[PDB]
């Protein structure tokens, strides 16, 4: 795929240890709002996503701590904010019914399918979604010109592989064919992150209502 790389990733030391490397669900949500405003994001736009997403995480964490509802580190879909601000715009978040499945397994239950077949919903069924699997969250999308892609706020090489080197950055990867993106996502989840065939993934389609 084609790649746009940020200059850094969410574990960068510029983020306070309070939020460092815990912001991915917020970064994925912020990405989908910014990408909806403009598909052709530049590297500096992804940097801005990481900055605003970290700020959102810190605000939500503070809110739940004042309410005594903070125990774990990565915010789940239930703890995501209901409103989000980009550069100049503000949106209410519409959470749609979640989809669940397994990376490769397809239990005889029948209802839940594997990742490849579940993500077929991106052809028309929906355009923007958060994808959580094995404690890692990414954003997946179908863009205005019918391309498929995802945004990964973790430490990645330009081609989307995990790296522990300080050269790793967040990346957005864009594909002409959905099948190519599915293969890449399986390389990420099962190759780089070593997640097993029976690992469950959680898909949250989101839409945005502009409130200026």
């Amino acid at each position: 795929p084609l790649s746009v790389a940020a200059s850094h990733c969410q574990s960068d030391v510029r983020y306070d240890s309070n939020s460092r490397n815990r912001q991915c669900t917020c970064n994925a949500l912020m990405f989908l709002a910014v990408h909806n405003e403009s598909n052709q994001l530049q590297s500096a736009d992804l940097d801005c996503v990481l900055q605003k997403g970290d700020a959102v995480y810190s605000s939500v964490k503070r809110s739940l701590q004042n309410k005594g509802q903070f125990v774990h580190d990565f915010l789940n879909f239930d703890e995501l904010p209901s409103t989000i601000e980009t550069n100049s715009r503000c949106y209410n978040i519409v959470k749609h019914p979640q989809r669940f499945g397994f990376l490769k397994d397809t239990p005889a239950l029948g209802e839940y399918q594997n990742l490849e077949n579940t993500l077929q919903c991106l052809k028309s069924g929906l355009t923007d979604a958060l994808l959580l699997c094995g404690g890692s969250c990414i954003a997946v999308f179908r863009d205005r010109t019918g391309r498929f892609g995802y945004f990964d706020s973790h430490s990645r090489t330009p081609d989307g592989k995990y790296t522990g080197e300080k050269s790793g950055t967040a990346v957005m990867l864009t594909f002409l064919h959905l099948k190519a993106m599915v293969e890449k996502l399986l390389q990420l989840f099962q190759g780089c992150l070593q997640l097993s065939d029976q690992e469950q993934f959680d898909l949250l389609p989101v839409s945005f209502i502009e409130i200026t």
